[PDB]
């Protein structure tokens, strides 16, 4: 029932309200996703100013239900949607708790998100904005957490830095239905993010365009 929601192009709002060593910010974007052929374009904006964090930092946290159609859970969980939580684990910095709710408001597929930032360092590759304008593809393993009827996924990403290093993220991930409504577990599989992140020439606002291609695979 849920997959038929994404049988076209679904509009996306995504608002992401942060806090990192007592910095706070707020993020808005908005586009659009379509699954069958697993593309996301979106555009975001810092809405309290200039972003205390690389945009790199937070693409992951800013809608896996788009992976292409090759039994999906973040589909099929939709409308009432889920609840997608992560500690992100910077390697010799600080960490990221993220929470977040997925769900269709109407329409709009919307993401909304807290995020807490903690034990950062003032001049590390985070914080003093250190790590290139791009964001390297992975192919993440998606496991079923049957314990809360959800998923969950463990994951590195690996930053560049401007000096040529990379900055490691520990990614780890759970995911669970809001509604009691019966939702699809899945295989354990793959899925292959490929993303392309660009600026728009007339926004004068912190900003970051994004143009995704999620591919799922199965073993
Ligand atoms: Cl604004
Ligand atoms: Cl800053
Ligand atoms: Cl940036
Ligand atoms: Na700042």
């Amino acid at each position: 029932k849920g997959e038929e929601l994404f049988t076209g192009v679904v509009p996306i709002l995504v608002e992401l309200d942060g806090d990192v060593n007592g910095h706070k910010f707020s993020v808005r974007g908005e586009g659009e996703g379509d699954a069958t052929n697993g593309k996301l374009t979106l555009k975001f904006i810092c809405t309290t100013g200039k972003l205390p964090v690389p945009w790199p930092t937070l693409v992951t946290t800013l809608v896996q239900c788009f992976s292409r159609y090759p039994h999906d859970f973040f589909k099929s969980a939709m409308p009432e949607g889920y609840v997608q939580e992560r500690t992100i684990s910077f390697k010799d910095d600080g960490t990221y708790k993220t929470r977040a709710e997925v769900k269709f408001e109407g329409d709009t597929l919307v993401n909304r998100i807290e995020l807490k930032g903690i034990d950062f360092k003032e001049d590390g590759n985070i914080l003093g904005h250190k790590l290139e304008y791009n964001f390297n593809s992975h192919n993440v393993y998606i496991t079923a957490d049957k314990q809360k009827n959800g998923i969950k996924a463990n994951f590195k990403i690996r930053h560049n830095v401007e000096d040529g290093s990379v900055q490691l993220a520990d990614h780890f991930q759970q995911n669970t239905p809001i509604g009691d409504g019966p939702v699809l577990l899945p295989d354990n599989h793959y899925l292959s993010t490929q993303s392309v992140l660009s600026k728009d020439p007339n926004e004068k606002r912190d900003h970051m365009v994004l143009l995704e291609f999620v591919t799922a695979a199965g073993i």
